[PDB]
């Protein structure tokens, strides 16, 4: 019975086969079939090329071995040559990660298998190392062992590899499938017992895995984006002023980006967007907000009105050395977001908003008013009160969750008359049902995180009403000028898309996205499609 | 008496002055005297540009109607205007902090002073805004207040100003020095009370202002680079496996700067470099190497060998999301980032050593051999039984310190007999002096890192001699052939410059920096000459 499963870099999880340049290299440059193949394997087990596998040698180093190789070769065929470091900088640049060879493997790993990549490779020292640098990482995060020839001193087809494979794997050969491009480096595997897979076309290799295997590999649907680990994030903390302390989750290299959750949320409410965002060639910061997770939460409501909230953000730029940051919000972070780009344009790279509209102060009219207004907005006269709201949310967290935490077609909640009937949760079960959206893994994170402060901070950014209409007033003579996307939710039911529909009156420029069939809860409810949108918006709008 | 300096920002802090663009365009555009000006000043008190500097609107929004009141004042002079956004562009990005005026402030802050800036200036939204952010970052971390009209709706000269200014020092008006270039911005300041200085040339407002303070500051020495506030920093922590998890200080935007400190030090001693370094354009990331500070100490020798300190090194980019980071080292550091380099190209954008050479590993010499030649090197021996070291440089931490970070001249040690004397401080005082690199306060700051592991994991660095063989054996047909550089010290005594004499065969692009009279601790010992050393190598050969 299969346990275990690992797949070769060049030809497999990588495509095309950087192998597979010379060949093609000999047909553009009408040179004898086999050519340049054979002066890169010339002197077999003692030569170059396992000088370089084994790591003796780095790959700048070999470069004038292949060379004098080639001369030799062309002179033994009685053929003139007409660069090797070209021809090996074009065929690394070119190769790409084999999309649904790596979908198999994080199925694979989904089900229980242990997965490694093992591969012949090389030291990396040439000028342009960088862009192999970010395909193995890419590559190597989603597997639990990555063995390199360079590394273990080891090559296929020597026996001691597969030996050194089983032994990192903890695992007999029968529990082993092995995928190779490579029949020569299959043969030592299928000799000690290991299943294996020859693969010249990918198909044809999937249906191979899903067969002996019993999993459905081809044809699949989805999947979600990568999702992150709370353990396996570098978390950073920043002190604002002598009470505060701000955390933060940080990802990547490239312009910063830093994300702002809402009401409840945590920063593992972008846990859909902050690998991509990184795979994107952006720094992500994502935050713990004021009154959250690892960030301090005074009891004071003053200290969660957007004025300080918004200084306490620009003071953590300053803090950390970043002149800007691309802000990007959802809910109650994106009411922030929009109030950084009207107060701090300076330090607003470009902004975005997640179903939160930019709707200016009315000067004629109290908050209070315009929220009585709306029959939606209910809830927020029940959130007044200090201490009430919070005894409702705090008394069963993982009910809180479960029952906030849902589709749109999921609805257990009714947010108007809940002050006449008393309560958020009143009509509502004791013993919700686990939406689709989350696992019970990911709703007893948010429990873990709401332990240490509770909701008292969370709520006081609702107790600021008076102090941040009087502070937006300030704003109504100014237009939003630098790059900004504002994306709807077509069935979030408190931030109707229509709620946006004057936003051009005071952002000119703005751009748009707009999700269908999605709810409240964008970033985990269609993660796919809210990284699309952001990555496409960030490359045109943002930079880097 | 003066307890309080006040600074204004254009024709004071920065030069030249903005304002001072509209005469010189003028001029070069043969326009009549003062055209400009005029239309820039046009309404005065309701006027456009009195809008701007309170915050009503940004700058973007005032262009065009700055555009108007030009056309007005042609019209009324009987003249033709031959863009205001390119005057203004080019007049922002020509802007330069004033560095004596800084020099000044930073020196009346040391002895007391509060400081603050008090300035009229705009929202800034156009696409070229960064260049104006990080001016006022760089500016505004030197002065305990920044204050600008358009964030708190008030301009200069009017009243309310001055007396929100007085509010913010918490002083009474003869208690403050007011430095302004326009005569009526200073009116108010003096009507109050307030020491008022007129800035033309600033040597001749800094000899009004030393004349007024009795503290020199014009015409004095130094002063020594920026130096981090602990817990003003921002703090990151990577868990790289299930018992460790690494420290490291970030600050600034750019390509990646892994500092890498050496025995028994911590991430401070990069404090000088870390401002510097994120001025000049990187993030920089200040590492508590493994057993050190606030990074996890396992007890364990094995886990202080080099192939692990690597390996976890490697975890360390993978878990932030970097393919690669420039190294930077000293001492202990500098040997680990030798050995990134070699093992790891692909991760190390350029590698860097203050003071350690590189000297690959003799294949036909034991370690213990190599060190029992040098006489030097005898306090390594002493270092090698688990407890020993321990528990002479646990005893007394302050003495520690004080009798290990010293200047070439300062010297108190003598490393030749260790072993023979029976420790490194038995002819050494119990109570040493101060040395003239290090204050009190930074002393403490040692000492309250290492109570919490003590110098356990710190020697086990030195405790895997014949490991760390082993695996340098491994790299003996290696070159370092990535962008390198080699730093060294006259005067330390235990890292000799002639040790590093070879280096050219191993590494042949190397290229070197070298600090007369500077010791062992060379951050510290001369931090202004390391900052210009790395800054050039950095800009030359790492990029941004
Ligand atoms: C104004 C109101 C809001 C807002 C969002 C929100 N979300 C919390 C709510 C979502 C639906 C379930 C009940 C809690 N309440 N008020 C956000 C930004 N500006
Ligand atoms: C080999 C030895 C060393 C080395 C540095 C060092 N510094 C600690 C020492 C400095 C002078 C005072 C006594 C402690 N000891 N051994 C560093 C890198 N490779």
């Amino acid at each position: 019975t299969l346990r275990a499963a690992v797949f070769d870099l060049d030809g497999v999880l990588a495509l095309p086969a950087v192998f597979g340049v010379l060949g093609r290299t000999e047909e553009a440059l009408a040179l004898p079939r086999g050519l340049l193949n054979d002066a890169f394997q010339k002197g077999g087990p003692e030569g170059a090329t396992t000088r370089l596998m084994k790591g003796e040698i780095t790959l700048s180093q070999w470069i004038p071995l292949m060379e004098e190789n080639c001369r030799k070769c062309s002179e033994t065929a009685k053929v003139c040559l007409p660069s090797i470091k070209e021809i090996f900088d074009k065929a690394i640049s070119a190769r790409k990660i084999n999309r649904p060879m790596l979908q198999a493997a994080l199925m694979l790993r989904k089900k229980g298998f242990t997965t490694a990549i093992l591969t012949n490779t090389w030291l990396d020292d040439r000028a342009e190392r960088d862009g192999l640098a970010q395909l193995m990482c890419e590559l190597k995060m989603h597997f639990d062992f990555l063995i390199e020839s360079c590394q273990v001193g080891m090559v296929k087809p020597e026996p001691q590899i597969y030996k050194f494979l089983l032994d990192t794997l903890k695992a007999s050969p029968s529990e082993v499938v092995f995928l190779d491009d490579i029949g020569a480096n299959l043969k030592p595997a299928r000799d000690l017992g290991m299943v294996t897979i020859l693969v010249q076309d990918t198909d044809t290799a999937l249906k191979e895995l899903e067969k002996v295997t019993g999993i459905q590999l081809l044809n699949t649907p989805a999947p979600l984006p990568t999702s992150c680990n709370p353990s396996d994030m570098s978390h950073g903390y920043v002190t604002v002023k002598p009470r505060v302390r701000l955390h933060f989750v940080e990802l990547g290299s490239g312009p910063a980006v830093c994300l702002c959750h809402g009401f409840p949320e945590s920063w593992y409410s972008w846990r859909y967007q902050i690998p991509a965002l990184a795979q994107a060639g952006y720094r992500v910061l994502a935050m713990d907000m004021k009154g959250y997770g690892e960030s301090s939460a005074p009891p004071e409501i003053e200290e969660y009105c957007m004025e300080v909230l918004c200084k306490e953000m620009v003071t953590f730029l300053d803090k950390l050395g970043l002149s800007q940051a691309v802000f990007i919000g959802h809910d109650w972070g994106g009411m922030l977001v929009w109030y950084m780009a009207l107060f701090y344009p300076e330090r607003v790279r470009a902004v975005a908003s997640l179903n939160t509209p930019f709707i200016p102060a009315n000067p004629n009219m109290s908050p209070l008013e315009s929220i009585k207004a709306n029959p939606v907005f209910d809830y927020q006269l029940y959130f007044q009160e200090p201490g009430v709201a919070e005894a409702e949310l705090e008394q069963n967290l993982s009910r809180t969750f479960k029952s906030l935490f849902r589709a749109s077609d999921e609805s257990v909640l009714s947010m108007h008359k809940v002050c006449e009937a008393g309560g958020l949760f009143v009509n509502s079960p004791e013993e919700p049902s686990l939406s689709r959206m989350v696992t019970e893994e990911e709703i007893q994170f948010y429990v873990q995180q709401f332990k240490k402060s509770g909701f008292r901070g969370p709520l006081n950014w609702y107790r600021n009403m008076e102090r941040n209409w009087k502070w937006a007033c300030k704003s109504l003579g100014r237009k939003i000028l630098i790059p900004a996307l504002m994306v709807t939710a077509e069935k979030d039911f408190v931030l109707v898309p229509q709620m946006s529909q004057h936003m051009e009156d005071w952002i000119p420029h703005l751009k748009r996205g707009h999700i269908e069939d999605c709810g409240h809860w964008t970033q985990m409810d269609k993660p796919t499609e809210v990284n699309q949108i952001l990555i496409k918006w960030l490359d045109s709008d943002a930079r880097n």
